[PDB]
């Protein structure tokens, strides 16, 4: 079974639509079997830079379930998400970014934007708060 097409092959179904299909497959080439997780790491943050929002989510998805400590990685899904419309799940992934860097403001920004989309202003404004208060002074 080979990974490296499994990953590609798993990319073009999530483009093509087939989003349960090619997640299997991209599920099954970065187990803790690889380092073929380096590779769906670069291509997924790439994808956040470039703007494929569509594409970055679930490779950053399953490079999240293999490197589950990543602060990068839960950050940039967040913002892809984000973009996607999906922002309970982007708050989420932001929470746990949180959690591993706790003083990173850049980081109770968005979760504050996030939560703002959904027109929940009161549950922004502590985030928006710690974001100021994290910066100078």
């Amino acid at each position: 079974f080979d990974v490296d097409v499994a990953l590609h092959l798993g990319i073009a179904y999530v483009k093509t639509g087939a989003v349960d299909r090619g997640t299997e497959l991209l599920e099954r080439s970065l187990a803790d079997a690889p380092d073929n997780v380096k590779v769906a790491t670069v291509l997924g943050l790439t994808y956040v830079q470039v703007q494929k929002y569509d594409l970055a989510v679930p490779l950053l998805i399953k490079v999240a379930e293999a490197n589950p400590i990543n602060f990068n990685v839960r950050f940039r899904l967040g913002v892809a998400l984000d973009n996607l419309g999906r922002f309970d799940e982007a708050i989420d992934s932001f929470k746990i970014a949180l959690g591993l860097r706790p003083n990173e403001g850049k980081v109770h920004r968005a979760i504050a934007f996030s939560y703002e989309q959904m027109g929940r202003h009161e549950e922004a404004l502590p985030h928006f708060k710690k974001a100021n208060e994290l910066d100078e002074g």
